[PDB]
């Protein structure tokens, strides 16, 4: 199964920009739940203007998801973010209560 | 011991005008720290209006912190949110430089 | 070698005005890149302005990027924060699609 029958968090930070067409890659990936927070970073002394893009994921595969987003956030320049995958353990609709996987 | 002796965050995706019934549920259940975080999202194209909560807990259940937000976050609108529960491996207090589970 | 050969998240909340002199300890302890994040909390009702600041390791201990962090943010006054340490299972850079640990 998917995910090894686990749920994970893809959490990207990407240009503000790009967040449209990230949108859109997510919906057509089939995965379109996301919760989006307005940050400031560097990489490698100013901060600049970035985007965090988080999903959880379960029924889709989390490489598929940080895939479709590094292709939509791309431009080639220095500053397009990174993508990161963190395990949950648990999850939890608020509308019914339903719990685990099947809870997204 | 709860959360089988370690450290768990609890991070909550909810309605924004139910911030104010989860902070004191959180209070009653003896979990008040918290972190709120306003963000925008979709589940299942523009996106709304939301508020990332989150709670790392170590003494307290993570289930039990879950569904104190969710029965205060609650509506029966899609719309809700979700809530996720994701493994912490350590945790320090700036203040003290105390680490580990009793750092909280 | 580091994080026994992986990827961790280190997430501190700290007090606004420290921001400046955190920056300066990661770039000292050579791991500039960081994510920026304005909220708001509390510790042990009304919610206090705070900073997340998030930074993906793997060439440098968590621990040692979480000591900096903390050493910069100090004031010995409550409200000073607290620092967690996550997992990270992959990490993938936008600008190449270079993934693992070496993709940061
Ligand atoms: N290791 C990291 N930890 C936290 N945030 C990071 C990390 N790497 C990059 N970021 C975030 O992604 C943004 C763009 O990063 P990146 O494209 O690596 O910048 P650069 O190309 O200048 O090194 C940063 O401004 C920061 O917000
Ligand atoms: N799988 C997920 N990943 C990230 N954020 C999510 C996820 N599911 C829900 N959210 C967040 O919670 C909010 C409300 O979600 P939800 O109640 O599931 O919406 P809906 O009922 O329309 O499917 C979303 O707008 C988003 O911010
Ligand atoms: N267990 C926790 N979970 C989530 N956020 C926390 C936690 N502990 C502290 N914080 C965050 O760090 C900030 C400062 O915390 P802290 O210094 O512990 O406050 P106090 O000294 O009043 O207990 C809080 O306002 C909150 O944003």
């Amino acid at each position: 199964l998917p995910n090894d029958g686990g749920i994970k968090l893809v959490m990207a930070i990407i240009r503000p920009d790009k967040l449209a067409d990230v949108k859109t890659a997510l919906a057509e990936v089939g995965a379109p739940s996301l919760t989006v927070t307005n940050v400031s970073g560097r990489g490698s002394v100013d901060l600049h203007q970035k985007v965090k893009v988080e999903c959880v994921v379960a029924d889709t595969p989390a490489e598929d998801v940080a895939d479709a987003i590094a292709d939509a956030a791309h431009t080639g320049e220095k500053g397009d973010g990174k993508i990161f995958i963190l395990p949950v353990e648990n999850a939890i609709q608020v509308r019914t209560g339903k719990t685990g996987r099947d809870a997204v």
